[PDB]
Order: C-alpha cells, then structure tokens, then sequence
C-alpha cells in the first residue's frame, strides 16, 4: 500500500477530493535515495486529477489523505506504483518508491 508520514503539517483541514485537480511539488526516489523525477528540478509544480488515475495508485490514495499545504513522505509498495514489469531503464521490477510530495493548491 501507502504510507503516508508528514514532514510539515498543512491547514489539517483541506483534503483533495475526487475530481479535483491537485497541485503538488515532488521528488520520486528509489529506495536507496536515487532520485528519478523531480518537478522541483523543472521548477514547474505538477498538477494532475484526483481519480484520474494519470498517476500511480499510492500516489492517488496517498495524496488523498494530505492537507493543503502538507509536505509529506509517501512509501510506496510495488504493487501500488509499477508492480512486476517497472519501467525498464528507470525503475527496477517490484520496485518500492518514496516520494516526497508537497501540496500546493486545489483548482
């Protein structure tokens, strides 16, 4: 699944809600901290639709359960990210991943 642990807090009071359009700022890593992608080297905030499923599942179920304003930690078990195949060249099979995911905004 996901695990979610926050490294600042946010408004502990806006949660993003299916259909909404979420911005985050965040850096994808495997778990011996080499980074993969990150929208703060682009220095453009990501944004993507909550449900959507244009994003990986513990992303969805993950950033779900964060606040606006939020910085948080997601640990992300294979089966909830890109399973048994990853994504060859970037991310090995049965790969766990942690992000690191700040919520900016909903729009």
């Amino acid at each position: 699944g996901v695990q979610v642990e926050t490294i600042s807090p946010g408004d502990g009071r806006t949660f993003p809600k299916r259909g909404q359009t979420v911005v985050v700022h965040y850096t994808g890593m495997l778990e011996d901290g080499k980074k993969f992608d990150s929208s703060r080297d682009r220095n453009k905030p990501f944004k993507f639709m909550l449900g959507k499923q244009e994003v990986i599942r513990g992303w969805e179920e993950g950033v779900a359960q964060m606040s606006v304003g939020q910085r948080a930690k997601l640990t992300i078990s294979p089966d909830y990210a890109y399973g048994a195949t990853g994504v060859p060249g970037i991310i090995p099979p049965h790969a766990t991943l942690v992000f690191d995911v700040e919520l900016l905004k909903l729009e």
